[PDB]
């Protein structure tokens, strides 16, 4: 199946980059003809990319051909017959939801303003939230699980919408954010269940509790990282109360803007069985239609 026209993206800024590729943003003139133009960000494979890189990159444009979804990132499309390999997908012109949030302060406003105004209303929190929620409902439908739901993992685009991606763990301004030993796979430790941390094994209930601390996140507005007063090591250990289950296990506090009804259901995202964490239809339709 065809590629897209390599010629028709026309580049404008580099958006970002890692130590295999960069990623930047383009634009389309006449969309149209394509079965005043479209902005587009394209990912694209560093010519010096080694062999192992090259498979990762084939093997993520194969995974994200399996998502479609307004609240999960798209693959519009692909220049993969040539080189350099090229990967085209949504432009989110706020980027990353963690520095967006970082950005803002709480108003209580009517007003829905803009995203560029320098403060956001608890309403559109909840508008923010509900669309995560929206995506992951999504992802459960396919059983394909994310692993690693956070704030830093979405992006902010026109009028406060709101798209899941992954951008790996190696990104030197989320470091602190994963648990890092030799010949182990990484892991994101204050976004995950006990059960992910004691035995390494994730699944939509435990993207359900990820949901849970992005929700917390997006609640505080981003101003601090889950558990932030603790080690890595206490909160590794903390999945082994949970585990024991002598109640003695610890939970995210209530962010100020998170009122106790929601603060309540956040917690359920946390319960020790799995099977009673909420599925995220019923976390979707609490953020959408409940407040
Ligand atoms: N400004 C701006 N605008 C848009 C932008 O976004 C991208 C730009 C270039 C490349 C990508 C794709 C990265 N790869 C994924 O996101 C990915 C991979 C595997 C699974 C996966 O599952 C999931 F969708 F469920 F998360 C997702 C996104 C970034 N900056």
């Amino acid at each position: 199946r065809v590629d897209f026209p390599r010629s028709r993206l026309r580049f404008k800024e580099k958006l970002g980059e890692g130590q295999f590729g960069e990623v930047h943003l383009c634009e389309v003139d006449s969309p149209q003809d394509l079965v005043h133009p479209l902005l587009v960000a394209v990912k694209i494979l560093r010519p010096d990319a080694t062999k192992n890189a090259r498979n990762d990159f084939l093997k993520e444009v194969k995974i994200m051909s399996r998502l479609k979804d307004p609240n999960i990132i798209r693959l519009l499309g692909v220049c993969v017959q040539d080189d350099p390999l090229c990967m085209i997908t949504d432009y989110m012109e706020n980027g990353d939801l963690n520095q967006f949030l970082s950005a803002h302060q709480l108003e209580d406003k009517a007003a829905e303003g803009a995203p560029g105004d320098p403060t956001i209303s608890y309403p559109m929190l909840l508008h923010v939230a509900a669309q995560i929620a929206s995506g992951m409902r999504y992802l459960a439908t396919l059983n394909f699980v994310h692993r690693d739901l956070a704030t830093r993992n979405c992006l902010v685009g026109e009028n406060f919408t709101i798209k899941i991606a992954d951008f790996g763990m190696s990104r030197n301004l989320y470091a602190g954010d994963y648990y890092r030993v030799q010949g182990r796979a990484v892991l994101p430790i204050r976004w995950m269940a006990w059960e992910c941390i004691l035995m390494g094994k994730f699944t939509t209930a435990s993207d359900v509790w990820a949901f849970g601390v992005t929700l917390w996140e997006v609640l505080m507005l981003c101003r601090a990282q889950p558990f932030g007063q603790l080690t890595d090591e206490q909160v590794i250990e903390n999945a082994g109360e949970f585990f024991r289950d002598q109640g003695r296990q610890v939970y995210l506090s209530r962010p100020p803007a998170c009122p106790q009804g929601l603060y309540e259901l956040m917690l359920r995202c946390w319960s020790r069985e799995s099977e009673q964490r909420p599925p995220f239809s019923q976390l979707h339709r609490f953020l959408a239609e409940d407040a």
